[PDB]
């Protein structure tokens, strides 16, 4: 369609930054292939491939899969997608992945969502479970009537170790350490576009207006016929 005009883009953002929502809306409104490296890894795992076994090992220890493995897997998929616009998501995560990618394809725009630390920390530590019933409470959307207590039984709620504040802080500092070199690398290339905000619905209009200058709105499903 857009003949020598295909978008090679990447989207970046901390866990809890709303990146997942913004990636959904981009794919809802524009004609592009969204390649998510976490989804490639889940599929390989689901299919029980050798990279699926390798990956599950690391992901269980919350580590990054080595750069060469991750780069090979992604580059193999992009080989197939050259005729489409694409949005890469979760890759590059490290500076060897970004340098490697640059030897194979020219990346035109990297979208970075910059949301304050405390906002991301509040999102990621918000979930509590009542173990007996499976009832979930999210402090932002449906808080219990008394904190740490199940509404219906009065029994205590618990939080997974992953959702605890200290664990979350640790994950965010690691993500920052990892991706800060990547952002600086795209910033020297002049391809980094940063969108800052505290709510995803205030950031989205700007990302939408920015990609509309770049690519084809998916033909017309106006579903809010309001
Ligand atoms: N670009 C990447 N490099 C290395 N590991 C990755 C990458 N993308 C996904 N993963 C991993 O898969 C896990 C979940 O990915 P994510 O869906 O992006 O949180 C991460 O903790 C890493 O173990």
């Amino acid at each position: 369609g857009a003949s020598a005009r295909l978008l090679r883009a990447a989207i970046m953002g901390a866990p809890g930054s709303g990146k997942g929502t913004v990636s959904s809306r981009i794919t809802k409104h524009f004609e592009l292939k969204h390649l998510s490296s976490g989804d490639l890894l889940r599929d390989n795992m689901l299919r029980g491939t050798e990279i699926g076994v390798l990956a599950k090992t690391f992901i269980d220890q919350g580590k990054l899969i080595p750069d060469d493995v991750m780069t090979r897997l992604v580059l193999h998929e992009l080989k197939n997608l050259t005729q489409y616009n694409w949005l890469l998501d979760g890759f590059p995560r490290t500076l060897p992945q970004a340098e490697a990618l640059d030897r194979a394809y020219q990346i035109d725009t990297v979208i970075n969502l910059n949301v304050p630390f405390e906002v991301i920390k509040q999102r990621l530590t918000a979930r509590w479970i009542h173990p007996g019933s499976g009832r979930v409470y999210n402090i932002e959307f449906n808080p219990p009537k008394t904190m740490g207590i199940d509404d219906l039984t009065g029994e205590p709620l618990v939080q997974r170790e992953d959702d605890r504040p200290e664990t979350v802080v640790k994950r965010l500092k690691a993500y920052e350490a990892q991706t800060e070199p990547v952002l600086e690398y795209y910033r020297k290339k002049g391809v980094l576009e940063t969108f800052s905000g505290t709510e995803t619905n205030k950031i989205w209009p700007h990302v939408y207006a920015f990609l509309q200058t770049k690519l084809p709105q998916r033909s017309q499903e106006t579903s809010v016929t309001p």
